[PDB]
């Protein structure tokens, strides 16, 4: 079992920054396999709380493959509606599951990401927060008490409710379960999120880093894209740099990032289904000036 | 089967006249948007939403409703003033309005476009000074743009907000100039200068796709009556056609035509109201007659005293 | 054979008095849509619908009501007020009833005209302050314009929308205006433009389905009292009608017919509330007329305006 | 031939004031008569608008009997489902036959009284009785003229209490005043199709109630409280009477409180709720019930054993 | 086969303490109300209720106990949660009485409803939203008359209940002349509750109109007794499970009735009362071993002294 | 076998410090309640709660803990939530309840039910505040689950940072807030904004004490699931001891008191106090880490480290 060291270590290769953070979910992280190892003699659980593209999404999967266990991710916005009949929180558990090869045990281990979790707070989202606690709290049958949750959220008006109880960075880090309660979250909820992290930062080096390394990164969506044209689409180190770059001087941040790609493969895209070549090739010149056009191998 | 995006472009040339560059815009986020629908899989994807920035009666709605029909797709108007808590349970409405033209279909909904107007009215700034509750409604009707008893996921309906932006021109200059026309400004538009503006953030973040018009010429207004397919001197040809009878509109009555509407400031929207006080007279006695055709020109339009040739 | 505008509008002087230009513009959007729908055939066709924009009791209905009478087609009148989800299975309504008076005949149904009063009303707007149930009707009523048990479908029968729009002379003027006023209300009602209904409270989507706008003028004093003698049908040939087979001759003195437009004018009601005048003037009379045996009654202004000295009786 | 004053002079001795209703209406009927008379050279319908208990049944008989014209009567409620099959509505013209003995002409002179009209005015819910608004055009093919009778000869008077009627009216701009300025276009927007308001031209008003009424709403109708409290009597083998006086004494109460008809059942329950009480618990022949029971509640009914 | 009158109120002396008069009158409302129902036949009076009487005079008892002495479905519901979408909130009234009622139409027919606040939703320059409450009256009025349940509520016996502290002033105002309360009360009449209110056409619909007595400080110790499940009653069985006898001298009863008058809480606080004086009793009860205990007067009052144990 | 008051009040002073009336008091309620539901029948006591004490007092923990202790279903509500659509939202309380009960309907009607900010919804929006207090209180006495509210035991908390005045203009006589939430009746609770009816249902009135900085301390140490013995017992499993100084301890709960927290921000402050050693924990080989206060208050210094 990897140390909170090992961890952070593996934490730092894959996220600038951070370095508080890291150390919370560590320990997080280590605790509760430590408790899960030589069995029980029981709620580590973490809420992230950082801004959208702070790389919460990110930190969860990395927990995940360091340490070789299942993972899954969830959306609170998806999950608002619950279905229209049943339970759409059960659905995730056979994700974990289908993930796992239905292995019992390998899920129970399982890590599990929701996302937006200050969206539910006020299907009602307030009901939405009871369906994902019958989650959380253990119910072919597996119980959810063994596998670690870990709810990101930005929380935009949390700063604001927290610098009233008595500057929007060192204010999070005073953050109380009090302040999530009067955000929305209700007590049962928060009391199953003993462990607290915060995210403040962003670099360029990060802005490089949110384009390939996440699951979900820009650069693998618009490869899917093109590659259903059976086209390749190849990302030169330079071009994402200097998409970077275009993002930092527009002060646009994470989601910024797609407006400036688009914008560069715009034309590519539009007349692409109209010819047949085996792939395209973005250089730093058809992002940082736009003035020549990809490159086009036949 | 889906038509390319230089098929879209042609088709949305027939209905609209100029915007170009927005027309090959919205063609690419429009192909790309069903593209994505049709081919639907696990792993990323863009939202595709698109923003529209342009001056009054420039062809915002025009063109978003020529998408719908070019795509054979449910298509729904609102208004962003008419949203600025009860309102959240407002801007489903726009849901089921959605549903009630898409036969109450749940998946066809789904390939729904929603054309939310005057996104620009409910920025909170300074400019032009309810902020609280307008921003309410740019959070609310985010919930939306992601997707969440119609049991209808928001998710998979393209959006395009539309908006005049008076004030974006401005901003925008103030940020690209260097040391010491509106459309070359309107191409520089970055999602920071919409920040500035009044949008917040998250909202602008789930617009990737940022379209800009320009503002219709004296000129343009002439081609809108005569190059589109649905063109008001077709639609009145084939009126007159069905009397065996040919009208035929002189250059001199059609730019006299163009004049008159930029004088009441109405832009294309004051072309019918213009051609039919004009064409009142002669479609009254029409039917009456018993003539070859009807020649309509300069005198019978601006002057509006002389009578057409007949 | 259908009549030309020409012939639609001459038929209409007979039963409407002013409202010329109105009446050319609905002669030409009349005659357009059924010369559609006679000689129908794939390719575009405007949908020749119509808004009525006037003064209450300026003939806004009687217009509307003539039209089907001169085309002896199926007529049906609502009310948007009664309107404004399960009014939406109530629009549909309008459709039955003018089945009923069709003989129940899908295709002479879809000849039918149809007229919504009061559209002015459903219009959400902060003029006059329930409005998102007001344009769900706007747009459910919208759903009809366009077209689709009777399985008939609506987009064949002809839409007439009135209305007296009190708030949209003053719009239109806040936006023809220049620098620093039109001589004439109606000179501005002329003016109309679909962005002023936009303003007014109508949808866009609502209003671009009413391409062919009229607009009427209030009546004239001297209208009104032509109103009230020359018309085939008018008030005086019929309550002198009354008094005739009673054995009595009515006269109205002029001053008696001015006196009746003037109360009609103060009112606002226009030609809509001549009769309800004339019936309290005259209804003492018709009281102890039967207990009578006297020639003729002669109706002064002290009658009418006054409405306390009582008719002349001559014996 | 009778002259307005005649009618309305007749009409003061069946009902008590309403001055202004009983001019209308002495107006319309006169006309009406005066048009079939002397052949034609066609529509003088009245509405007559008043609360329940008003006297507009009253009224319509009084016309019909004072004229010696065929008169019949018909509720919009029971011909809401016009019958399973066929029309209910053709029906109260063969009654009207009945009583004219057959005689075409008779019977077109003949006056129909339909009451609760604002109550077909309209969720249906899948319901199985036919909607109101159904029931205006069946009622409207019967106003509007068809062995072979026409109905365009027949005075309608359709009488109605029409309770929102008097909230409409005073949104378009107490409640007596304003039922007067009532319009065409109030009936339009209460739930009345135009073409039915078209067709009845004559609008009359009652503000008032009126005991003669009262009293006969107490004893004729067929679902009388005299006649169901008689019944529940009965059952107990009892045989309930009601003096005239007591009846009288009765309808004052209830104009004094200015309850209306539906107050008079409050009224009666009071004075027979002790007697139906302990009346199960006695055997007697049957009960009297005098003004003194009722205009003072002093003495108990009368028992006879 | 129904109950007479007498029967019906000979029951409702079990469960209802006082309130002989209006306990005759709903008797025979109630009776001839389901005597109605059972022999229905054309050509009937609603016989619907009015309730008038005091807080904790036991206007909700009655309506209870009516429905369980005739084994009829019986729901609650506040005017005050009524006073448009209430208009569809006003038939959930209905959807309740059905789900208690087994989803039975005809079960549903025979229900009770009792309201209760009914003069909470007078629209009165006394005590001053008007024109909602006014639309409460006016949409509960269409229930009273009777029309996807399919239910028709014409011919479900309501029961609309309310304490009128104003009442009592208007109809003195009416009933004076040249210069107990429940006097009063039996003077109303329908004029009455009008200046009150209350609109004519939905009086109407009420003609039973029942009023209650202010339960007497006397009356409040026959309440701690007499009554089938009277608190001295629940707690001496609860003491009796545990072996041991539970004794309430008068002078400890009287001292909780004193106790309740002078928090002005009536019957309502009695229960608040006992619990309080026996709570440290019941704590040590299950650990001692003793035959009886005794509640005196320096247990309840002072509160200070412990209740007798014997041994 | 249920457990005697003596049993049931005994093992919340596991889980709980202080408050030794409130626990007398709900162990005397909760037994009576429990005892009513197993023995029922035919000719009592609704028993139900009325919680009355400062913020972080251990209301809501009490409720918890004697779900807990009673093997019973537990749920929790706020009355801010609720205060005509939430009428219906009420009954969501319900079908929660049955969530964590398996389904069950029976064994939901063993459950507890806390509601917590009674004293907030009373009207003193007002008639929305008003109608829940009537639309909870059809609750109270109990009535598509089929399940009826009468069995289950309702307890209501709430601050009533108000009540202390009212009660003191009653109790006073010609001329601490403990000795006057004893004095406490219902007609206080009245003229609060609480409805006669509703406080009728609340016969069981349970008060706690104001919060003192010196038992935060023993929250520390006493209860079974302490703080020290929960992180003594963590580092425990790493072959570490774990010591509390108990100046650290006080200076946790000062620190906990300037942020007003109550013993709701114990865990943070030790948290953040012990996060850099839980990180090079496992990377180490000592014998025992020592936590002074300098480790605590001051957060610069590192915990002593004895190998």
């Amino acid at each position: 079992l990897p140390t909170p060291h090992e961890i952070r270590n593996h934490l730092d290769d894959y996220v600038i920054g951070q370095e508080q953070a890291k150390k919370v979910l560590a320990v997080a992280v280590y605790n509760h396999y430590k408790r899960l190892r030589n069995g029980d003699t029981g709620k580590s659980n973490i809420l992230l709380i950082g801004p959208t593209g702070s790389g919460k999404t990110l930190l969860a999967e990395t927990l995940a493959r360091l340490l070789d266990v299942p993972f899954t991710m969830a959306d609170a916005t998806t999950l608002t509606e619950a279905g229209y009949v049943g339970e759409d929180v059960e659905n995730i558990i056979q994700k974990l599951l289908q993930k796992c090869d239905y292995d019992v045990q390998k899920a129970q281990r399982g890590i599990v990401y929701i996302d937006e979790i200050d969206k539910i707070s006020r299907v009602s989202g307030e009901g939405v927060q009871q369906a994902l606690l019958k989650l959380i709290e253990g119910t072919l049958q597996v119980d959810t008490s063994k596998i670690l949750f870990i709810c990101g959220g930005a929380f935009a008006g949390l700063d604001k409710v927290i610098s009233h109880r008595v500057s929007e960075g060192e204010l999070l880090a005073q953050v109380e379960p009090e302040d999530l309660i009067k955000f929305g979250l209700i007590p049962e909820f928060i009391g199953r999120l003993p462990v607290v992290a915060t995210l403040n930062e962003l670099s360029e080096e990060a802005l490089i880093q949110i384009l390939k390394e996440p699951k979900n990164a820009l650069t693998k969506q618009y490869q899917a894209l093109f590659n259903l044209e059976g086209v390749d689409l190849e990302f030169r180190d330079e071009a994402l740099d200097a998409i970077a770059k275009k993002a930092m001087a527009r002060k646009t941040g994470a989601r910024g990032l797609r407006s400036i790609v688009e914008a560069a493969l715009l034309d590519t895209m539009y007349d692409l289904p109209s010819m047949e070549d085996v792939e395209k090739v973005v250089i730093d010149e058809s992002v940082i000036d736009g003035q020549s056009e990809p490159l086009l191998i036949y």
